């Protein structure tokens, strides 16, 4: 099995609302023309920082839709469909099939902590609702409350549609034991944006991440340093990754408010703002939105 | 302020679905026409135990206009609102008003970690789009994946909507500590059906439960032996209703499935079975139905 | 088996010392008149409470010695002689039934997560160091890392010199669970002095608690308000007794170095400082000593 | 600073008892002989893996000093101080100065949850005992039950003597956010031996694991494929060691159990067995012993 155009970057894809708080098709277009030019190796569609658990089906519908018309054959398209109920998850599993997306991805179900075996059949039922296109399972017990373990990963890939696991887990470790137990047919794609370098290194030959976005070019930058197997260079990119990070972490608003924010000064990118409940900008916040869109300019100077 | 309608045994409403997985309108009556016939204080509508996070707006408004075209009589109508959005949970709260329910109810947001924040504004909004209706704060840090501090409880006792919190967390002392520090004019709901005496006598003067719908005389009566101070006889009630939340626990299907085929063979009630991912029962779960529905109508004929 | 020794009011004996820090034979014995005079059913020794990580197998047998010198009285002695190696463990449970204490206690096998056979294994070696002396189970999966399972507790019944749990663990079900499974020949300890009325309610017959010692009188008084199934003054009791508990646990120093502090206010008590990494008092900490030993005070005068 | 001896591969010295469960001088003299000649950078002595937690003070003591009579002026020498209490750390503390050992470590006060400023008096007055030798902090939260935060790393950083922190927790991100806020004055060594390469690039200069004296040449190995840049070579080594740390962990018998069989396997090292209550070997992981002996073998001479 060739999964090579699943290798590499690919940032997930943010809630673009016009000034109502709407998907906007223009806002979507226009991200994903931001993301054809910035050269990355395509786009994860609908995750949670496309804010999926705020959104309805038909809002879910028109991102993928906007997404496809401009990165149709340009961009790997990953499209989250995994809604709280079984329905409204396969509904968008067969919608994204009918766009000819190249993977659908799910997280696990949540807020209940279901058996194992229930966790299994939502994915199969997902699976099943695109009985023709690739599957990536979502790893994140921090949000979902719930692991993909070893043994129900055994049990996934019975699915032959399953490629692989997204994985957000803290532990590189769960990225070293899932490629391992795997082997070659498979992709293990990482989750902490922080730990980027140390889950590549380890086996996971992909990248998703939510601060992607904000600074393509630090990692694809990174990821080449990387390949190449120049890891003080990369060493270097993470430190400033992740110091940026911490810094659009410590305002008040919501992370992915400050990032649309830092994508206007940055880009002049019109992305709106988070859906309540996630919490809104506050005039503090501006400062801290400021500096840390210098960051992303003085990291891209220092090292491209 | 008076409390004494919140006061007693409510029994969390269950997801009444018809033979083709959809809300059963006649279905609810009828589980509402059995609470009255019990005699319980009154209903929790659209809760966990009422499979809220697998129901759309649409669904939540069917159940709830159900429940009161029949809820004429001396039921106490506490509406859970909250939705995975604001936007979907102020919808629900306004409906909610038009149809003259008791009180509203809310989990946190869920999935995310919110900061506290952005949990009040959550739950203020909520409030704000039914500003004449009592308002209850849900604590279910065991789903929810965030709690209700003491910080965030005395932030939300300056709406004045808010009458008091509904405690699923595990300690007794989360109630004590609520209690004590709101006073007279708040109400403690105990929420762990297993410890229902124990959350009773520090301090909580509500309770709703998930397993109240299977038994409601036995739960009335463990209320009725516990304000008598007749504690040996409220124990001997109590270990005998989580024998059976225990057995009913212990099949494959969900516990909720479990609950519906027991009320199917001790009440003739047809209420559907539970929206996936919730687990179906399977044919060995039969045994643990039969059994349980036994285990009630015994422990009936030993108690009242 | 009769049990009748055990239920009541135990508190958690303390780590009486001399003004060099090293245990105080004087000391202890003064302690133990103490509780004799304050009429408890009897002392748990060597505890968590008694500092029982921070002292040598010696200091631990001089503190025993010391409280079977004065114990002449009606004090049903519990000597905890659980230590981080096996052998130091049965060293104690040796010399233990040498004093002829009534009991021996055991926390489980601490810092490393132990599998359950290697708990078992030294709980029983422990056991079988004092083979005619009963025995104590600890649960306190907050502060071991480990819990009692209720497969460990089936493993552990087989022996027979087992009487029951002293369960720490904050559910309340974990007291309700242990008891309905080990039957009327088993004993449960309520281990969260917070929640002593609802863990006493549900089945347990016994209570070990750190903060009694402060306070004697006011839980014998909460445990005959209990007994007279008086729920409403009960109540009265407990939350005053936590509104103290809040309080000793506000200051800089220990919880432990607070309460000495307050036996020497209010009954003249010379019990030293706390054992080393244990914080000790500091100068803002006495407001809170003379505080809470005032409450203490007002509320015997309230109450008794 | 200079802290290039602290660079590299620093396996956890065993505990090396004599057929009666002593210490064996003779043994842990063997066992320091088998580091010199493997090459290792230097040795952990009494840290967990020493099995710390189940010896007396002067067990430690014997252990170091026979460490030392043959490892002085050949291996860089750490010795874990830290005890149950401060006194016997300080005691500890003061012998090792004494042996001159290049640095002093200690884990944070275990069982109870101190707070912060416990923690760092508990770490300065073990320091101010060997106020000379260089000292490392032990984070192992899994464990210990309290993390180091940047906050406590922040005051401990006023510590001349304390030169970094050995990292023990999983996320790698750990090991990147102590290294970016010390500097270049200060060393993090790697903790997860399974993540070893991943905590390496990350930032990590140094590593510490209980699984290195079972195969010293893979680790040393898998470090210069790091150091080259060679992460394909370095991945397929990690594997290796992982699939070999899985097996010894798969046993009944505690994992040092199996590493000393191992050791007399490949090596003829007497070792001894576990101090109860780590669970020694039975006859059924024997086969677990020599398959994980082999796959030691192989992976040397497929490596090497
Ligand atoms: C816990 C969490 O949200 N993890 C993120 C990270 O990419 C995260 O944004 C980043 O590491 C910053 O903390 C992703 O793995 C998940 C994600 O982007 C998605 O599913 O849309
Ligand atoms: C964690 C949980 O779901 N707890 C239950 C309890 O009533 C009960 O202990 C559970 O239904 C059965 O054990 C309720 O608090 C939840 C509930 O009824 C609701 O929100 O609809
Ligand atoms: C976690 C903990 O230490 N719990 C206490 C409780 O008695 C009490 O809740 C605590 O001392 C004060 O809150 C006891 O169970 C422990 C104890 O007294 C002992 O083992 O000596
Ligand atoms: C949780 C734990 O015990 N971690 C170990 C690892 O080296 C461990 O043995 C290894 O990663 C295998 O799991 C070390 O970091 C600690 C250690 O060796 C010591 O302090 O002696």
């Amino acid at each position: 099995r060739n999964l090579e155009k699943y290798k590499g970057v690919i940032p997930a894809f943010y809630a673009c609302y016009d000034k109502e708080g709407n998907i906007s098709p223009e806002g979507v277009q226009g991200l994903t023309k931001y993301f054809v030019k910035k050269g990355v190796k395509g786009v994860y569609v609908n995750g949670s920082s496309g804010e999926c658990i705020y959104q309805s089906v038909e809002d879910r519908k028109i991102v993928l839709e906007n997404v496809m018309k401009v990165a149709e054959g340009k961009l790997t398209v990953i499209a989250h469909v995994a809604c709280n109920n079984t329905k409204d998850s396969q509904e968008l599993a067969r919608h994204a099939e009918g766009l000819g997306v190249d993977a659908i991805a799910a997280i696990p179900p949540i807020y209940f902590h279901l058996p194992e075996y229930a966790i299994a059949q939502y994915w199969n039922a997902i699976s099943a609702a695109a009985p023709n296109t690739d599957f990536v399972i979502y790893n994140i017990p921090q949000l979902a409350g719930v692991a993909l373990t070893q043994n129900l990963f055994v049990e996934m890939r019975k699915n032959p549609n399953v490629i692989g696991v997204a994985n957000s887990s803290m532990p590189v470790q769960d990225i070293q034991m899932f490629k391992q137990a795997a082997g070659a047919e498979y992709i293990i794609f990482n989750g902490p944006d922080e730990q980027f370098m140390s889950g590549r290194v380890i086996g996971a030959e992909g990248a998703i991440g939510g601060t992607y976005g904000a600074m393509p070019e630090l990692y694809l930058k990174l990821d080449e340093c990387i390949n190449a197997g120049k890891m003080t260079e990369a060493r270097k990119i993470q430190y400033a990754c992740n110091e940026i990070i911490y810094k659009m972490c410590s305002a008040h608003g919501n992370m992915y408010a400050v990032i649309k924010a830092i994508l206007k000064i940055n880009e002049g990118l019109e992305l709106g703002a988070v859906r309540e409940p996630l919490p809104a900008l506050v005039d503090e916040d501006m400062e801290i939105v400021k500096e840390a869109a210098q960051m992303i300019c003085d990291a891209k100077k220092k090292f491209l």
